């Protein structure tokens, strides 16, 4: 039926010059020595990511899927969704968005100044008298950082971004940023995946597993999901949207955004050259997520209905699937899940790696983590989410003239405090870094880094200060990541953990706090770690 995309064989270009690796990354040349596996994709390889996500469609639906569209539409008419004002969007605009073709920017547009607020009613003013005209976009590869692997092929090429103008993206808000916040815990439940915390993700698939007399689980790895979107199933969204209680501009509003911009357009390169046309899902646009959270859904379920699933418990997270069910026995579950394959397949969702159905819940991999199990203070079995480090560390050491990997490091050590990794590794590293620096209270994206023992209790629980008997998986993994990335051993990181102990309670105060807290692992004369007040004092809703 449909190509993905078409290229008129322009190059896919930067914006401005993208920047060399350095000979010494000071703030991380003793996290790691092997500095040469770490790059950054980059515009050069965007050529051969266009090849890999270009290709054609065939969609073939059927009874359970129908089915569970018709149940899904009944769940969104529940939803009642309002329009956002102009203002109210632009409020919502990002400090560093990029910035708009008509000599205006993200500061702009939050300051509700004049011109800027003059273009947008103009732009939502066309979008409601003209329901038609593809709306222009262009088209950017992402630079992100990985860690090379012989394995699957040394460098992945850079993902494509693509988008609309700042004014647009600003209009999309007033459409739909309320549905955006609503509809897919309208529409799912439990299962919407975006609702958790790492701990509350793990609560949740172990409350699922214990759930079925006889678990099975598996995630199922879609390919290039977003290519594999069809302007129909972008229509059968608007078609979820409208289920819900709405006014009648953000009908024709959500109507016109769909068939101009979501359904597909033209793409230009940041040179200005016409570069293709896309008939998928746009990376960069308001919808993507909340899109292919509930396409992915409505897909899913109906493939799990269509291959025999028996009381399936899902997680789901844009691309991302989880599945947990009733096994039928391995011979069936083998069996099923090659049935799965094939019903995804026909509704345009193939498979990346072929999913494999498992019985133990440490082997399912999904969101790039999974569940793993360690020993508690008191002895209990502790479950918590964990992840390869080897992407992390490769981030942790991307230093360039206008990057600080300092932020990252702190982000994963909120995220995976619990884990080994993070404890013995990316701790004892921070730590150690902002008191040479002397900046441990500086403030990292809002984070104050003395207030991590708070923030970690806070989120993980106390128990994170004192886990123990990590699992064979975990131990062989983060010892390989070491080993892949040229950093030291565990061994070492726990003499440079005492070390590190030692001054921050030699200093005291909330500096003391860290290293009594956040150390405690690394000494032989365990202290007894308490509650810690300033931790019920703090509501960290706001961040998941
Ligand atoms: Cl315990």
């Amino acid at each position: 039926s449909s190509m993905s995309y078409s290229w008129t064989g322009a190059l896919i270009t930067p914006c401005g010059p993208e920047e060399e690796k350095l000979p010494i990354n000071p703030l991380s040349n003793s996290l790691l020595r092997y500095h040469n596996k770490v790059y950054c994709t980059t515009s050069k390889s965007a050529s051969q990511r266009a090849k890999k996500v270009t290709f054609d469609r065939t969609q073939v639906l059927d009874a359970h899927y129908d089915s569970v569209l018709k149940d899904i539409k009944l769940a969104a008419s529940k939803v009642s969704a309002r329009l956002l004002t102009l203002q109210q969007a632009c409020q919502l605009t990002p400090p560093h968005s990029a910035r708009s073709k008509y000599g205006f920017g993200a500061k702009e547009v939050r300051s509700l100044s004049g011109r800027a607020v003059n273009h947008i009613k103009s732009v939502w003013k066309d979008l409601l008298e003209d329901p038609q005209t593809p709306i222009p976009t262009t088209i950017m590869a992402k630079n992100e950082v990985f860690c090379v692997d012989p394995a699957k092929g040394g460098k992945k090429p850079a993902r494509l971004i693509v988008y609309p103008d700042l004014g647009v993206r600003v209009c999309e808000k007033m459409a739909l940023y309320d549905i955006t916040q609503k509809l897919p815990q309208a529409v799912m439940g439990a299962s919407y995946g975006f609702q958790y915390s790492p701990a509350q993700r793990v609560e949740y698939l172990l409350k699922a597993w214990a759930e079925k007399k006889d678990p099975m689980g598996f995630s199922y790895d879609t390919r290039h999901f977003d290519s594999t979107v069809t302007e129909r199933d972008i229509r059968t969204e608007e078609s979820i949207y409208q289920a819900c209680s709405l006014p009648e501009e953000a009908r024709t509003a959500i109507h016109s955004l769909t068939e101009r911009l979501y359904v597909g357009g033209p793409m230009f390169n940041s040179k200005g050259q016409t570069c293709g046309y896309r008939r998928c899902r746009a990376s960069g646009v308001l919808t993507t997520s909340m899109g292919n959270t509930i396409t992915c859904y409505v897909k899913a379920l109906a493939a799990c209905k269509a291959a025999g699933i028996v009381a399936p418990t899902m997680l789901v997270c844009g691309d991302d699937l989880i599945v947990i069910s009733e096994s039928q026995g391995t011979e069936e579950d083998e069996r099923n899940l090659r049935a799965f394959t094939e019903a995804m397949t026909r509704y345009s969702a193939p498979p990346g790696d072929p999913p494999r159905p498992e019985y133990d819940l440490e082997l399912i991999t999904s969101c790039s983590s999974n569940v793993s199990v360690a020993l508690g203070p008191r002895g209990r079995r502790r479950y918590y989410l964990t992840r390869d480090p080897t992407t992390p560390l490769a981030r942790a050491a991307w230093e360039t003239v206008r990057h600080s990997p300092i932020n990252s490091w702190l982000g994963n050590i909120i995220q995976y405090a619990p884990t080994i990794w993070v404890r013995m590794v990316l701790m004892t590293h921070f730590f150690s870094i902002l008191m040479v620096q002397d900046t441990l209270d500086q403030n990292l994206g809002g984070v104050n880094p003395l207030d991590l023992p708070a923030i970690i209790e806070r989120l993980h629980g106390l128990d994170a200060f004192s886990m123990h008997t990590y699992s064979h998986h975990e131990l062989t993994r983060v010892a390989s990541a070491l080993r892949k990335l040229g950093a030291p051993p565990l061994r070492v990181w726990k003499s440079r953990a005492r070390a590190v102990r030692a001054s921050l309670i030699s200093r005291g105060g909330k500096a003391a706090v860290c290293g009594r807290y956040l150390f405690n692992w690394a000494v032989k004369t365990k202290l007894k770690l308490t509650p810690l007040p300033e931790a019920r004092l703090l509501d960290l809703s706001s961040w998941f």
